[PDB]
């Protein structure tokens, strides 16, 4: 609707919509104008709220991480009984379902890009662990959830999905539709488990 | 007379290079440029303009270096298997992961394609390890599963190998043995998905 330059839902509208820009085009490929043609807001409502662009980034990324946060609890503790395999590939469904026509995919693009290059920097404290990831993995190949071969296994199984998450224009056509790329996923990630755990019980 | 700055020319753009690959385009410095170069501004700006001009000079150059490197590596592998071929991949990118002289012009183009007929190469090599077209969707999805790991690493692991994958062993036989054990473990299993599909 029509909110109050100074209000919270003129804020929050802004800072969505630009979570969106941010998240297809980068910090440097966005502009003031296509920030306000988007939110639909004036450039003094930006400002008010933001200062700048780069307000409005670091506000950007600050909301992503709350909302990484908040996604990470809500897996953690919505974990359905079931094979460690059901679980990953619970886990899995819900990366899928956030890369394309999902309110919070911005926050996980925002943040996958921005912990590939830097720029308050993206240098401070801590963020999510991957525990449940690295759980599921370890008792997929029987292995504690920090032997060197589930750490490695992480990069081997989440990597592909950031890498769907941040992709522009380099995908010869292939159909975005979810389910088949689960199961490529889950097919290719139990393949890849199952070796790499027989190597290191050999 | 133009060749007597050449060498000054590489340098900097070397030394530049290695920045881009390290911290990124949007927070290196001239400042840095310059020190690590050990040449003045106005050099810098002499060949490149200034700092926009030098990185792109560094992407073509990369860019070059890539196709020496993708050249030598497929001239000497052409005799294998397309597994030895694979393990030639994975091994020539593991071992530019840190502190080697080769590694910044891989890092540089992985973080430019990453956020601005190369892909047909391993998609190919796919497509002969599991007897798929290199077209056919698993080879698709599949050539994601096998350089999305390897991309990632190049650009972001000391991130997550000190922060978030605490822990992470980035010994180089270890992880090549990884990958391409997980990998052969994985485009076994969707190759026997495709051919059953297709029975």
């Amino acid at each position: 609707r029509a909110s109050r330059l100074d209000g919270q839902a003129t804020r929050l509208q802004i800072l969505e919509k630009a979570g969106e820009l941010f998240a297809e085009q980068g910090l440097a490929n966005t502009t003031s104008k296509q920030i306000c043609e988007r939110s639909q807001a004036n450039s003094a409502a930006v400002n008010y709220h933001f200062v700048n662009k780069e307000g409005l980034y670091r506000a950007v990324l600050l909301e992503a991480h709350a909302r990484l946060v908040q996604l990470e609890t809500l897996v953690s503790l919505n974990e359905r009984p079931g094979s460690p395999q059901d679980k990953l590939r619970a886990l899995i469904t819900v990366l899928v379902e956030r890369l394309h026509n999902h309110p919070d995919g911005w926050a996980l693009k925002v943040l996958t890009r921005e912990v590939l290059s830097p720029s308050v920097v993206l240098k401070e404290q801590s963020f999510p662990k991957a525990h449940i990831l690295r759980g599921l993995l370890g008792q997929i190949m029987n292995l504690p959830a920090d032997h060197p071969t589930t750490l490695r296994s992480a990069i081997s199984v989440f990597a592909p999905c950031l890498f769907l998450l941040i992709a522009h224009q380099p995908l010869q056509g292939l159909s975005l539709e979810p389910q088949g790329l689960i199961d490529h996923m889950m097919s290719y990630a139990l393949g890849g488990l199952q070796a790499v755990a027989a190597t290191a019980h050999d």
